[PDB]
């Protein structure tokens, strides 16, 4: 059973949650200046 | 052998690294303002 589906789809997880902290420093950032 | 996996594979690399330097000036920023 050989699949390359899950591979990128665990890239795009990733990225997802990298995505998701980027945007929690923005908020942060956004919490700061005011 | 052919594949067009490692080529969409390469282009999320180089977004991966365009997002970590994204990463990097908002942390930049952040380091910045405080």
């Amino acid at each position: 059973a050989n699949d390359n589906s899950e591979e990128m789809r665990h890239r795009f997880r990733q990225l997802d949650s990298k995505l998701n902290d980027l945007k929690s420093l923005l908020k942060e950032i956004a919490n700061n200046i005011k």
